[PDB]
């Protein structure tokens, strides 16, 4: 493959998807951290007009990441980037070679993106009822096989969900959010035990994956979430 | 590939996506029309728990589509099915083999799914401002090359959008919707001329594609939409 520069941010779960994929592929790449509170003026016009992470500059000459060349192809959207790494590295295991398994992989990601992630942000940012979060977690849990990862062998499906389960845990166990203070620890426990014991086992296995743990700085993310969302209950 | 049975509906743009993909691949398959006004009792427990079209039953023994076998693999979600057909038919052209080109294909689809389709349904069903529909259309148009289809050769990107542009046109030119009566023909003209001339040429090219025209029944869709959505406007 041609050279890869990844524009990313430790706080951002969509960006961690891209980091996990590159780690699974053992890809050589140059990282560049974007401060989302203080973005470089060059980032939107030169790299990503949406002004978000993650993004990749692919190819072109060897340049510093803050001096991108217009000759590199600019790419964005986390789920596009994960399948891009999978297509660059066909022996990475990010996607099965099997058509049915690939479809089941993407079907799982659709459950994550359409049900679980919106239900989490509704609960976390707005204090919506936990009802939809349980419904979405039960649905995602029902797609899991008895053992292993989303379609057995680790794949893009696990990459898609792991950064969000990790930051849900960080938020809940620290009571960060707009939901009633004190419910957080109860909800994470409920999502990982009893009726949700399979989901709890799934989360354990995700968090133990080397490509996850090597791209997750739990202390940094916890501190960044606490600072950013401290005022959810108190701001007028 | 193994045997393919497609559960579909003429009215449904999501299902037309799959039909276009199968036509581009010259795939052998058995269609079955799902009565969306009176869905068969067996459809949700035996084929698709979400009770939506499209769905595919893949493989297993030869069965009547109204008696699906538990041995066939059941698949759903239109964009999953389109990539499934792509993966089954490597000479179909639905996806390029080139990693960058595949990424740009999926990136176009993300703009269609996240901006254009929600803005259309908001205008049609919710009487939202036309502003967001033009904004979303301008973004999609900005991704088009100077000539040709979304990434050059006809691909999953065009498959994703064509059924929705076709039904937006039918709705607008026949004044079906919650927007003020008489605005529709002017909005479709606006979306296909002037600042949207490129998008107008794209729509013309899409609707002339054989896989699109052979899977679109404009008389049926116009009559079906007129009956279904006759009450979006007050009688007073
Ligand atoms: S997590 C930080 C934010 N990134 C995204 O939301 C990416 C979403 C895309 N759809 C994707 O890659 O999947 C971010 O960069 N926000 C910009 C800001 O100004 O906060
Ligand atoms: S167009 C007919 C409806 N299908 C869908 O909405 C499919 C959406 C999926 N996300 C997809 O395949 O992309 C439909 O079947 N409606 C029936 C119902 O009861 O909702």
């Amino acid at each position: 493959p041609e050279r890869i520069t990844l524009y990313t941010a430790k706080i951002c779960p969509f960006a961690q998807r891209a980091e996990i994929a590159l780690a699974e592929a053992k890809a050589e790449f140059t990282p560049f951290q974007i401060d989302l509170s203080n973005k470089p003026e060059w980032y939107a016009p030169k790299v990503n007009p949406a002004s978000k992470v993650p993004a990749i500059a692919y190819g072109g000459p060897e340049v510093p990441p803050d001096q991108p060349s217009p000759e590199s192809v600019k790419l964005a959207e986390s789920l596009v980037l994960v399948e891009f790494v999978a297509d660059l590295f066909p022996n990475s295991g990010i996607l099965s070679s099997d058509p049915v398994t690939r479809a089941q992989t993407r079907f799982f990601i659709e459950g994550v993106s359409s049900k679980l992630i919106p239900a989490w942000y509704a609960y976390f940012l707005r204090g919506a009822s936990v009802d939809d979060l349980y419904t979405a977690a039960e649905y995602v849990q029902s797609l899991l096989p008895a053992e292993g990862f989303a379609v057995g062998k680790f794949s893009a499906a696990d990459i898609a969900i792991a950064p969000f389960l990790a930051r849900a845990r960080v938020s809940l166990v620290n009571e960060i959010g707009k939901y009633p203070e004190g419910d957080g620890k109860k909800v994470w426990a409920a999502l990982t035990s009893g009726k949700f014991a399979r989901l709890g086992k799934y989360a354990e296995d995700l968090f133990a994956r080397e490509s996850f743990s090597s791209t997750f700085d739990e202390d940094y993310v916890t501190k960044a979430f606490s600072a950013r969302f401290a005022d959810l209950r108190s701001k007028h």
